């Protein structure tokens, strides 16, 4: 019941084919804030290899995986994180993972400047994994650029609206998440619905394996977003919602508890503004009713969003959980 949008025309230059995609993106963004993307051109064989090599990584013993743990990754925000210890019933979003981002070397200007969230990945010693990760990052980054063109066209803007201001050199945050299967809770599930959240930035592009469990809170009710082979799942973040004045939705979502007996793999890619972008409200959009209160409380809780640089807005969300990001020396 989520829209399935073919975005192939966004790689081309046909104004009418691009307009048709933009019209669908606009409707999906206004009404659900979530849609599937097909015709995106990311090779099916690359996606399968990524899933298999990710699976191979998480099947390593924990002592091995900890060789690449985030505690070794520094301010770039990278590496492996293990499962929480056991509770009577763990959270439905109980997981391990691998934090990744753009591969930047020691001579990159942001690395020499010491800017948080820039630097090198920790690459586990799984044959093929490093190259596969970099190729997938490259290919899905291009999908992100094209989707922003469709979003710009949908809003009545020039297709390069975001590229020219904020995403020409975007902040790319990529994660491999693995959710092990859990016992079905005994009695009533205290943990039900836990983990509901919205994303922080512009665009999320999700690859999910065949297990599924993604659930989306649309204005018309909670819906399942099952895996569809050949698709990514796309949703918008808080920054995009707020810079459109609430016209395009940042929609809450969560994952159901995996009790399927097989580990569930989910790979989100966050396509965000440059760290130093100074994001501003988009001009020329219709006013959306009932947003002054929400708009003002969000501004107060996210001062850097419209009064500073995007990276400080994002660090304000995550620095408390990752003290290495603002660590000096
Ligand atoms: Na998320």
């Amino acid at each position: 019941s989520l829209p399935i949008i073919d975005i192939a025309a966004l790689a081309g230059s046909d104004p009418a084919a691009r307009r048709s995609v933009a019209v669908r993106i606009d409707r999906a963004c206004r009404e659900q804030g979530f849609f599937y993307v097909v015709g995106h051109g990311v090779e099916a064989q690359l996606v399968e290899r990524l899933e298999r090599l990710a699976r191979q990584f998480f099947a390593l013993d924990e002592t091995s995986k900890l060789r690449w743990r985030m505690e070794l990754g520094g301010r770039a925000w990278r590496g492996y994180f293990p499962l929480g210890g056991e509770l009577t019933s763990n959270r439905p979003d109980w997981k391990e993972g691998l934090y990744l981002g753009s591969e930047l070397d020691a001579e990159h200007p942001e690395v020499r400047a010491g800017t948080p969230l820039h630097g090198a990945n920790l690459f586990p010693e799984v044959p093929g994994l490093r190259e596969t990760l970099l190729e997938y990052l490259d290919a899905t980054t291009r999908v992100g650029h094209r989707l922003m063109e469709g979003i710009a066209l949908g809003l009545g803007l020039e297709a390069d609206y975001f590229a020219a201001r904020y995403t020409g050199d975007p902040l790319i945050l990529f994660r491999l998440f693995n959710y092990p299967s859990q016992p079905v809770p005994e009695g009533l599930d205290v943990q039900w619905g836990v983990g509901e959240h919205t994303d922080y930035g512009l665009l999320t592009l999700l690859h999910q394996d065949a297990i599924g469990g993604l659930q989306v809170r649309t204005p018309q009710g909670w819906l399942e977003a099952p895996p569809i082979p050949g698709s990514f799942v796309c949703n918008l973040g808080d920054m995009l919602e707020r810079m459109t004045g609430g016209l395009y939705r940042s929609t809450p979502h969560r994952v159901a508890r995996n009790t399927s007996g097989r580990d569930r793999l989910s790979f989100p890619l966050f396509f965000d503004p440059n760290f130093h972008a100074r994001v501003q409200p988009i001009e020329g959009l219709p006013e959306v009713p009932e947003q002054d209160d929400s708009a003002r409380r969000w501004d107060q809780a996210n001062v850097h969003a419209f009064h500073g640089e995007y990276g400080d807005y994002l660090l304000n969300k995550v620095a408390k959980v990752f003290p290495q990001l603002r660590r000096d020396l």
